[PDB]
């Protein structure tokens, strides 16, 4: 059972022991610096050169609060799928979950589901999870 990266310098780039498997959960525990830019990523991909990220978190606090969700694929990206809502509030520390299951990701924020994210690349090839932006990190944890 995976020991958690306990206080990650950002931007973070960490194996996932497993790979994702049907059932696992990670979480991300971490802080939206103010002024200090308008977005952070949470990225999962295979390997560690950020061309194939086969789920793309992306919070934005700009135009009112958003967050994108996308696939890149040798180094295109896809479709966004927005959500025209900000889960996070600057200065108050969350904890994002990532539950993997068969035909997606289920995202929790502090325990309440945000979105739901369907495969566009097969969930067993992730190995990697990578943080980025305007965010701290205190924790990443696996069960």
């Amino acid at each position: 059972s995976q020991a958690p990266y306990l206080s990650p310098a950002v931007p973070f780039s960490g194996t996932i022991q497993g790979g994702l498997q049907d059932g696992l959960q990670i979480t991300v525990n971490g802080t939206v610096l103010s002024s200090s830019g308008t977005r952070f990523a949470v990225n999962f991909q295979t390997g560690f050169s950020g061309n194939d990220i086969a789920f793309h978190f992306n919070p934005r606090f700009e135009d009112g609060g958003y967050v994108v969700c996308n696939t890149r694929q040798n180094g295109s990206w896809g479709p966004e799928e927005r959500k025209t809502h900000m889960p996070f509030q600057k200065g108050m520390p969350f904890d994002l979950c990532f539950l993997v299951q068969s035909s997606d990701f289920k995202v929790m924020v502090n325990g309440i589901l945000f979105v739901q994210y369907f495969h566009r690349v097969p969930f067993h090839r992730v190995d990697t999870i990578s943080v980025n932006g305007s965010v701290q990190l205190s924790y990443i944890s696996f069960q």
